[PDB]
């Protein structure tokens, strides 16, 4: 299909088009991607992801189109320790892709110790960074292997719910992330990116999450998206 | 997801979410149900289907609601045969169906000489046996409602089939290019013959008499409501 829309206003337990990887299953009507215990408590080393069934035609060579497309979603992030991690990313990939192996921790459940475009909210720390502030979290875009090639500081509140825009348009090559929370709190970062040179014709698109030795849960609340081919 | 929706304005050969059943394959960027030869004649005996591989929420029995849904699709059939058959069918069915053992000719690939929901368009000979048909089929009741239809060689049939959940109609309009209109419509629960969730999708076949049954264009969308 030219274009393919799909909206969950909530998670509840009977999935069908959802393709769960690692630890990632339906807790309260909402996808629990890092595993949590009896309590709802989040647990140390895990890693979870999901992926719409449907494959996105994100581009076609041969009519010169490139998909517009956006991606909806609420998630929140709780933990009983201080420090909760590592986070949350959104991402489009090839649609064969699986958790790599040894990926977990600040890698996300995305990187290993590749054809890939996502946005990732980290709560992890870094001291090595060298595209954001290592003392507070960051919101990062990542284009291949290339991780958070524009960022932008965000702040994690425990247990609230933030929520998230990301929008693609193929005649400027604009991704705009536009997140907020419930009181208004905006956090905005945006970068040029030629989807063809990074990603093949059709992908599949999800979210991924990790916890290593520092957690918190990974809770995604609601997911709508929707994609159609324009010339170009 | 409580919504969900796609379209096809044609079919190229790299597809990616259709289930091929039986003998459906892409040609000339559209799906032909049935099977063709090296010259893109029609074959007899065949038999096929495609499914869109996404689930779709029709009710949920928690909520209390149940998705209000239409389907439009294009489709042609040609034959060098002045007596084409058997004819093509949009249906709605449990995700795991498949192709009922012995259902050839007129069965169209759907009933076994049962939960399912279609719209068939006959050619081949509840309704005037002397002309061709638009028929309702609920469960393993066919044409449970017809309508008087004519068929013609090589021509794109433009149908609408809608599902208001609020009247529990279902909707059924079909033109020609020229204006020619065929519509039939008839009321159904689908909680009472459907899984909460379903698989759609079309299917066609062709017994000693044949024709194509070409899926030129199809575009889908279904809202869960209260």
């Amino acid at each position: 299909q030219d274009s393919l829309s799909f909206g969950f206003p909530t998670f509840p337990s009977d999935q069908k088009n959802l393709i769960f990887q690692g630890d990632a299953q339906i807790k309260n009507n909402a996808v629990q991607l890092t595993k949590t215990d009896s309590n709802g408590n989040p647990v140390a080393s895990t890693v979870g992801r999901i992926l719409f069934s449907a494959q996105v035609h994100l581009w076609e060579k041969s009519s010169s189109r490139v998909a517009n497309f956006q991606s909806q979603f609420s998630f929140s992030l709780k933990s009983p320790l201080s420090n909760g991690a590592d986070g949350i990313a959104f991402f489009i990939a090839p649609p064969d892709t699986t958790i790599p192996s040894g990926s977990g921790g600040g890698l996300l459940g995305l990187f290993a110790p590749n054809q890939v475009i996502a946005v990732e909210f980290d709560t992890f720390y870094a001291q090595d960074s060298n595209t954001w502030d290592p003392n507070y979290p960051h919101i990062g875009i990542d284009v291949n292997s290339i991780r958070s090639v524009k960022t932008v500081k965000w702040d994690r509140r425990d247990g609230q719910s933030l929520n998230v825009l990301v929008t693609f348009n193929p005649s400027t090559r604009n991704l705009d992330v536009v997140a907020t929370y419930s009181d208004g709190t905006r956090y905005e970062v945006s970068y040029e990116v030629d989807v063809r040179s990074v990603l093949p014709e059709w992908v599949r698109v999800g979210f991924s999450a990790a916890s290593g030795e520092q957690y918190q849960t990974h809770t995604l609340e609601s997911w709508s998206f929707t994609s159609t081919l324009l010339y170009t």
